[PDB]
């Protein structure tokens, strides 16, 4: 019925082999900041872990981040996908120094080392998945779109198991980086601290004088006079009444944050595995800072 993907560890390697697969990705992070105006790949790397991982459909069980279906023109060439193309190429040569690493692993890996590097929460992540092939790959169209309200957004992360508190959490990722007129029709940053993980998103959408217009693109945002933008879809988390007091709890406890985003971006990331009873236990990876790197 449900495809079964069963996740299936890189024969002989442990934990201090993808610690340096992490070290590797956190090293280059360091390194090539001048990327986008000097916010460097941290926010598209988190991008890219997410898309790979949200065009899992929890009624058949395909997409998702199993296959590193990614990878394939197909997937690659998502409309919704544009400018991910970024964090592809970044990887590149740290897939080219650690073969032995499926796709799915490397993608859903830089997100999690964006995040630590980027002072977020740590992340508990589990290796396991195997490239699967070309005809895997998910068609266009399961990742959702920015003009639209808090019941679209509901419904959406209903098909990949997300309730109102993961949705919240999730979307809080949204402090990080900007929108890019070429890559979406929307323009702007998300707030002031584009490449610290905090929860500026919240306090932004508490406490700016955000005004509707149009953009260039021809699409509406929400602009703030602080110079930031929210798209109908951040926007509508203040709109439905569920969603505000999430929005609020967070504006208020940064900690409360961290964990449920950790547990929700690890889920996200794990949704259509099966991890079968012996397979080791979810790794934690130390920052390059706690290394002394
Ligand atoms: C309704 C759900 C979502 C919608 C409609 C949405 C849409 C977008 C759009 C249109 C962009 C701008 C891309 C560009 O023009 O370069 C963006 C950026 C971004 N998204 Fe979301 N997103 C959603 C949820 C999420 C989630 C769940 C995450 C991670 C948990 C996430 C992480 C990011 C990050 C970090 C960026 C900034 C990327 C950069 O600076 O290149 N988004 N999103």
């Amino acid at each position: 019925t449900p495809l079964v993907h069963v996740a299936s560890v890189e024969k002989g390697r442990s934990y201090e082999d993808f610690q340096k697969v992490y070290n590797a990705i956190a090293l280059k992070l360091r390194e090539d900041d001048e990327y986008d105006n000097y916010i460097g790949y941290g926010p598209v790397l988190v991008r890219l872990a997410w898309h790979i991982s949200g065009t899992w459909d929890k009624h058949d069980n395909t997409g998702g981040s199993y296959g590193g279906t990614y990878r394939f023109k197909k997937e690659f060439n998502d409309p919704s996908n544009a400018g991910l193309q970024n964090g592809f190429k970044f990887l590149e040569p740290i897939h080219k120094e650690f073969p032995w690493i499926s796709s799915g692993d490397l993608f859903s890996l830089g997100g999690v080392t964006a995040v630590q590097e980027m002072q977020g929460p740590k992340i508990p992540w589990r290796c396991g998945r195997v490239d699967t092939p070309e005809d895997t790959t998910p068609d266009n169209g399961r990742l959702p779109d920015a003009d639209k309200d808090a019941g679209y957004v509901r419904t959406f992360f209903q098909r990949l198991n997300m309730n109102d508190r993961e949705v919240v959490a999730l979307m809080g990722a949204h402090a990080l980086g900007k929108t890019h007129l070429k890559n979406s029709g929307y323009e702007g940053p998300f707030g002031a601290a584009n490449n610290v993980f905090t929860n500026e998103f919240y306090l932004n959408l508490l406490n700016e004088d955000w005004k509707l217009e149009k953009n260039d693109a021809n699409n509406e945002q929400w602009d703030s006079k602080s110079g930031y933008m929210m798209l109908p879809t951040d926007y509508s988390l203040i709109q439905d009444p569920k969603y505000l007091s999430i929005v609020k709890e967070y504006a208020n406890d940064q900690d409360k944050f961290f964990k449920d985003f950790s547990k929700a971006f690890e889920k996200l990331l794990e949704n259509g595995i099966t991890f079968p009873k012996d397979a080791p236990s979810p790794f934690i990876f130390k920052t390059l800072e706690e290394q002394g790197l």
